This record gives C-alpha cells, structure tokens and sequence, in this order.
C-alpha cells in the first residue's frame, strides 16, 4: 500500500529553508522523497510512520502542497500536506544556531549534531582569525558576508 | 500486548524556558494516553496512533529528562524511555562562547554597547559562511 501524509510538524518555516520537519503518516520506507511544491528533498526514515526532512529554500512566501515521491513516481497528489513559508525578518537565537550548525566546519570524529557550545567555540575562533588577515582578504569576506545577510533578511 | 512505547522524540532538545512543540513517535497510542517529563505531566495531544504532540514545560535546571507515558496511574515506557535534553543559555560553556563572540564581532552604525545574542549569532554565521573557499 502507498505512503500517505497525515501530519507535518512544524507546518511552517522560513523561506531560507534548512528547518527540520517531521512528516507523519503510513507506509514510509528508506529512500523516499518529499516534495515541497515542486522541490524534491530526501528524507531520513525514523519509523514506518515518521520521516524527517529539511525544508528546501523558497523565494516566495506562501502555502505549498506537500507530497511524496519514490523514484520519480508521485504519491499523495489527492491528499497533500500543507507547509507554509514565511519571510524572515528579525533574527532569532534559534535561527542563528540552526544556521551555525550548517556553516560551521567539522573536525574529524565529531558527533552528527554539534552541541551549541562547540558551534560557539569554533565560530569564535574563525572570526578572531579573520581580524588577523592581510586586509585584502578582509574587505572581500566582509563584503561577502554583507551580501549573505542582505539576501536572507529584508 | 498492545502496550505503548516510544521509538523517538522530535526534536530531542529544547531550552529550559520551555514552550517547544515536540513530537513523540512510537506505537500503540490512544486518546487519553498521557505524557510525563520526569514526573511532571506535560500537555499532550494525540495526532495518530503513532504520534503524540506535546509542548515542553519550563525547567529550572538543564539536563536529560526521561519521557514516559501513563494511563490511569499505570505507567509505560519506564524500561526504555524517550530522552529529551534541556539546555540553558546560561551554562558556563554556552555563556563563554557568547562573550568571546561579543568582543570579536564587528560593529556597525547604531549598535548597542552590548549586542543581543541573536545579533552575535547572525553575524557570526554570516562571517563563517563567507570564509569559504578562502
């Protein structure tokens, strides 16, 4: 029997993506994929009734229908989930961390998920290391970072 | 028999300030089956026979708490409980990281004398991502 979607938690994320979401339904299995509108993402299989995905980025805020796909075949077109994308405005403590989890480099032999303290440590290291640079590298990095910031928050 | 159990918690972490929505994933749930965080009864709600929606309580102290289920004084999952981890913004480990960053973060026109933790993280991340390929 085919995979179905019964609930999505959370049912709402930032347009920048990267948010962990739990898809709850029936008949899930390994290698299944989740469709956010038209965007495919892969999913980690928790149990046959729960699947874990990371929200893909979307350039426009609003409702998207959520469906499932295996090997380019689509399920749930008749009973879709709904996920909502919102525009990110004010940064938050929780977002800053999710963000750091993605961008912070991992020394060999780390856990799959770095503890908040490590992130803050490594982050501190690299930002200090930037201050002691040829300035030619500094102007570029700061211009880059300013571009990144301008694109996420508006 | 049809005895309740917990395969996973999502997320498995939260702040001591509480309020987080968490999904409890397992088999054999039903209307009225209740969720316990240590010994406190948390607000729960059935989604399907396989997923319960809870909302975390505040906690005075960080640490791992065992999550169990219970119905009519009878208590399940004591053998192999779910484990939710509470962390606080004030663990020395965490607060140190923040101070370091507070001094290392560049200042723009119109900045407070101390930068909100959100701002430290935002800028930190932006600079760390920009450091790629370099």
């Amino acid at each position: 029997a085919t995979p179905c979607i019964k609930a999505i938690s959370p049912s709402e994320g930032w347009t920048t993506g990267g948010a962990t979401v739990i898809i709850i339904g029936d008949n899930f299995f390994d290698g299944l994929q989740v469709v956010f509108g038209t965007m495919l993402v892969w999913s980690e299989l928790i149990t046959p009734h729960a699947i874990r995905v990371q929200t893909p980025p979307r350039h426009i805020p609003g409702v998207v229908e959520v469906t499932l796909s295996y090997k380019s075949k689509q399920f749930c077109k008749g009973a879709p989930g709904r996920f909502v994308y919102t525009a990110l405005n004010e940064p938050t403590i929780d977002y800053g961390f999710q963000r750091l989890q993605k961008v912070i480099p991992r020394h060999p032999g780390d856990p799959e998920r770095l503890p908040k303290e490590v992130l803050l440590k490594r982050a501190a290291d690299l930002v200090e290391a930037l201050y002691g640079m040829p300035h030619n590298n500094q102007e570029i990095i700061l211009k880059r970072a300013a571009d990144i910031a301008e694109a996420l928050y508006s």
